[PDB]
C-alpha cells in the first residue's frame, strides 16, 4: 500500500491521473519524481521549468553543478539528483525531443530507466513541449515499464483522451 490517490489503473503496474505533477509531489512526497529532462539540465520550461520552479530554483543549481563536473547526458539517459520539497529523488530522464529531430525509438530507452525504482511519480516522456504524441507515450511506458509508476497528466482533455484511446 501507498500514498498515491485517485488514480485510475492501467495495467498490472501503471496508474494515471488528471494532476500536475508539481501539486502531487508536494503531497505525496513520493520516493522519487521524474523530470522531463533535457540533455543539459536546463529546466525552463514544460515538467521541467516547473518543477524547478517549485524549487526555487535550487533544482538547476544542483544540475548545473552536475553538468560542469559529468557534463550532458544522452538522449534516452538518465541520473538521480536530489528530490529537493518535492520528493526524496529525481530521476532527470531525457526523452527524445521531437522539435529537436530526435529519434522516437530511444523513448523506450528513456522510459527503460524508471525499472530502476520500485515506485515513481512520473510524466509522460517525450509529452508536452518534446512534440511526441502523448498517446504513444503511454503504449511505450506501459509496455517497457515494469515497476509501479503513477503517472500525472496536467491536461484534463488530454487525460481523458488518454483513457479513453487506452488499449
Ligand atoms: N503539457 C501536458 O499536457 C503534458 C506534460 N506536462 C505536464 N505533465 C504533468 N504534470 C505537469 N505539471 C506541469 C506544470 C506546468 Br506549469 C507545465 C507542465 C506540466 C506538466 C501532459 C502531457
Ligand atoms: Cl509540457
Amino acid at each position: 500500500v501507498n500514498s498515491f490517490s485517485g488514480y485510475l489503473k492501467l495495467t498490472d503496474n501503471v496508474y494515471i491521473k488528471n494532476a500536475d505533477i508539481v501539486e502531487e509531489a508536494k503531497k505525496v512526497k513520493p520516493t522519487v519524481v521524474v523530470n522531463a529532462a533535457n540533455v543539459y539540465l536546463k529546466h525552463g520550461g514544460g515538467v521541467a521549468g516547473a518543477l524547478n520552479k517549485a524549487t526555487n530554483n535550487a533544482m538547476q543549481v544542483e544540475s548545473d553543478d552536475y553538468i560542469a563536473t559529468n557534463g550532458p547526458l544522452k538522449v534516452g539517459g538518465s541520473c538521480v539528483l536530489s528530490g529537493h520539497n518535492l520528493a526524496k529523488h529525481c530521476l532527470h530522464v531525457v526523452g527524445p525531443n521531437v522539435n529537436k529531430g530526435e529519434d522516437i525509438q530511444l523513448l523506450k530507452s528513456a522510459y527503460e530507466n524508471f525499472n530502476q525504482h520500485e515506485v515513481l511519480l512520473a510524466p509522460l516522456l517525450s509529452a508536452g513541449i518534446f512534440g511526441a504524441d502523448p498517446i504513444h507515450s503511454l503504449r511505450v511506458c506501459v509496455d517497457t515499464v515494469r515497476t509501479n509508476v503513477y503517472l500525472a497528466v496536467f491536461d484534463k482533455n488530454l487525460y481523458d483522451k488518454l483513457v479513453s484511446s487506452f488499449l
